[PDB]
């Protein structure tokens, strides 16, 4: 089993949990591909057996009365229907484990605190939209954010999938400009074009919240506008650079991923949006400073009167730090939950410690866990980590179009 | 079977066909990735291989002299159980090993390397002057020049040379009446060895250590370094006038002396190579790591930052100014240094060159991305393939 060192302190542990990794990643002994962003009844039965085993362990009833009954119930159902149905408690446990198992999530200290909305009876895109609005309202909670997931009906033979076409519930439009550029968020050019193609009347601002394109089984996507008062936003200002407000920058409160597939015991939920609260560097560093995103870094540095004609003045580093300050200040001023990268990484270290005792290890993707600014100033930089795939899981899936 | 590599900033795609050569295997399996871990008669096999590389590089594969050099290595191993490298081969392999180092962000320079051939060395005294030639050459009054000195290869039945220090220039680390260290904590061990072999310890936080040089089958001997030969830069800040009063310094020459050079199956456990610093190595890691000089809070106090809450980003602000002070001080002293923006931009050009030249480039994403401002540099947005090519610099155990 792999030995794992923390270089700040000298700690050494062994990741015995990785030996249970069923599905395989992209690396081989010849080459590591860890930096890549994107890496049958009997086999349904083995996945279900393992998950039922996981569930009955969690309720300290492994090998008991109910446990054997449930394994036999599942085999009979797969035999008779080609599939099976989770009990509500199994669904709650499986959603939590999927978060717990997510190697690129730095916020997993929170994994046991997840509100699970059971939407597996959803019948239409219109009902789907109602469920989504309830999710957003509950999770936003007027800025005191609460972690939640809404689970729509599972994939099943004979019927198409429920899908949310948008990659998140809240996204800003990205409009290909007149002179080649993009107005708004360049990450969202494609979904913006899809919304227009499906009858949306576009705006022309940099921060126009997109409509939702919601797909019911064997149905084309349907367009749904979010009420503005449902989408809580934060205007960005800086505590001491008063000209920063004049940039007119904003971000939204709720990070809600809506394009991933939830897998529990071999069953697949292609529509299961989940939400937490932001870590400030996602907004301040990636969304606002990536050259292919809002790309504000040079404009901010020029306004700061930094010397932008030489790299060795560290003008980029100085301006990124103040942009992150602005995000934290603005969300704190607006009373909207946010965590800075120092606090987030420190609590992740506690999570690693908890998980070593509970399970003997923790799947973690170092490149995603280490924040995009001030990497070695956080404790996770100095922590070796072992990346592997456990189930239940959130998986990437192709876009439905 | 040829990995697709995407740059997410631009959208460009390439394929790493070079990875198909990866001889020695890394630590990863389809079951789990270990990329973030720091330390994870067949001598003919990799001697043939290396010779074939050379003659291809000089556009001389399959012609006269290629055949000829294949025979003498055959004959030398048959007659002696090993072989000696031609001068030009020692040079070509030294550069290729640097070219192949997945963790080196400075490889745009790999073609410009000065190779000193110390293969006729014998005794810790000969090493000392051999190492002193390198240092004064590489240092060059602050106009740093990349250089490697190749001490004799390893032979069966006896010896091998070793430099006991991890680098040629290391600051001492002294324990206290309470354990905690004055000086560099990373060097507490070699410091205790240097004293243990009879060295008068200094009192201070930046005492340059003596060298423990090991001739084959000898107890090592201590060697003072001439102070005028160890170029150091006192640290000041352009606008924070008190920064000089913190009394911080770093040395000019980064020279790694504990690594084993391997060319064509031959092994050189003493083969120090040197370049010039990227400023985050000094300003971020050496000075701000909690287990190194750990000065971050002291600088933040002097800057009157709000260290009471993490969300003031006081750590980030103090760290940036420490890096500013490093770059400013090295430039004022006219000592070659490169900032992490310039360094990573040059590495992107290196990747582009290597794609044309060899169809790929082994790169360790976690080590290429700088330890501050990661996503502000282009390498953050570049997918990379990590694998082992030969010739290579390899890690080796401590000589005890
Ligand atoms: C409660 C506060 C939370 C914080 C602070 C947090 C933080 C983060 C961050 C910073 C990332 C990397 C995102 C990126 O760079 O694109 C991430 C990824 C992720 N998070 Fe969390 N998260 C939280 C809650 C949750 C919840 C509630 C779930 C699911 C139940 C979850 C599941 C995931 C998954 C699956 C990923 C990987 C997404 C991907 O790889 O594209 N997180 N999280
Ligand atoms: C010319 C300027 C150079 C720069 C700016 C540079 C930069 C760097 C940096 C920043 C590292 C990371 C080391 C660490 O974080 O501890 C590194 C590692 C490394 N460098 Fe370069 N380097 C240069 C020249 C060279 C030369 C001349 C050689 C050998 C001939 C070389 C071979 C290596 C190797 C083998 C490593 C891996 C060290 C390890 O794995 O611990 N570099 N370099
Ligand atoms: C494609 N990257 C996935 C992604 C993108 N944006 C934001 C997140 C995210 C998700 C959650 C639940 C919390 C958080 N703090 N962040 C994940
Ligand atoms: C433990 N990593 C090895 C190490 C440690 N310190 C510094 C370097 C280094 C080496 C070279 C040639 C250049 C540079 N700019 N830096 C390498
Ligand atoms: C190529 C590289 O893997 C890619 O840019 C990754 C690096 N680490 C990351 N880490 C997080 N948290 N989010 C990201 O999008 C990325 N991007
Ligand atoms: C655990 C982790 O791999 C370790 O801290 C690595 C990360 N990346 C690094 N990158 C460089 N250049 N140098 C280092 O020492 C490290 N340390
Ligand atoms: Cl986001
Ligand atoms: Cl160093
Ligand atoms: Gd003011
Ligand atoms: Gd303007
Ligand atoms: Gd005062
Ligand atoms: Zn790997």
């Amino acid at each position: 089993f792999p030995r794992v060192k923390n270089w700040e302190v000298g700690s050494i542990t062994y990741d015995t949990l990785s030996a249970q990794a069923q599905q395989d990643g992209p690396c081989t002994p010849r080459r590591c591909l860890g930096s890549l962003v994107f890496p049958a009844p009997e086999q349904l039965l083995s996945q279900a057996r393992d998950f039922i085993n996981q569930y009955y362990s969690s309720i300290k009833r492994s090998g008991s009365q109910a446990h054997e009954q449930r394994l036999q119930e599942v085999e009979a159902e797969v035999a008779a229907t080609g599939t099976y149905q989770l009990r509500e408690s199994e669904l709650v446990f499986g959603a939590k484990q999927a978060w717990r198992n997510a190697p690129r999530c730095v916020g997993r200290i929170q994994w046991g605190k997840l509100q699970v909305f059971d939407a597996r009876d959803c019948r239409s895109a219109q009902e789907m939209f109602t469920y989504i609005c309830n999710h957003i309202k509950y999770a936003t909670n007027r800025g005191n954010l609460r972690s939640a997931i809404t689970v729509f009906p599972q994939r099943c033979p004979g019927r198409g999938d429920f899908r949310i076409w948008n990659s998140q519930l809240v996204r800003y439009a990205g409009y290909r400009q007149q002179d080649g550029s993009v107005r708004g968020d360049p990450a969202n050019v494609e979904i913006t074009e899809l919304c227009i193609q499906h009858g949306w009347t576009p705006g022309n601002g940099r921060f126009d919240v997109l409509p939702l394109l919601l797909q019911a089984p064997d149905e084309p996507p349907e367009l749904f506008l979010l009420p503005p008062e449902l989408v809580l936003e934060v205007p960005l200002e800086h505590p001491t650079l008063e000209w920063f407000a004049a940039l007119g920058l904003r971000w939204y409160a709720l990070p809600a991923v809506s394009n991933m597939l939830l897998e529990i015991g071999g069953l697949e939920f292609p529509a299961a949006p989940f939400s937490g609260w932001y870590m400030s560097t996602e907004i301040g560093t990636r969304n606002l400073c990536d050259p292919h995103r809002y790309n504000i870094l040079e404009d901010v540095a020029v306004c700061m009167d930094l010397d932008t004609r030489t790299t060795s003045s560290l003008w980029k580093d100085k301006a990124a730090v103040e942009i992150n300050v602005a995000v934290l200040h603005s969300y704190q001023l607006a009373k909207v939950t946010i965590v800075d990268h120092h606090a987030a990484t420190a609590s992740f270290m506690k999570h690693l410690e908890n998980e070593q005792k509970a399970r003997g290890g923790c799947p973690a993707d170092w490149a995603w866990i280490v924040p995009p600014i001030s990497g070695s100033l956080t404790p996770v930089f100095h922590q070796e980590m072992v990346n592997y795939f456990l189930s239940p899981a959130f998986r990437y899936q192709p876009d439905p179009w």
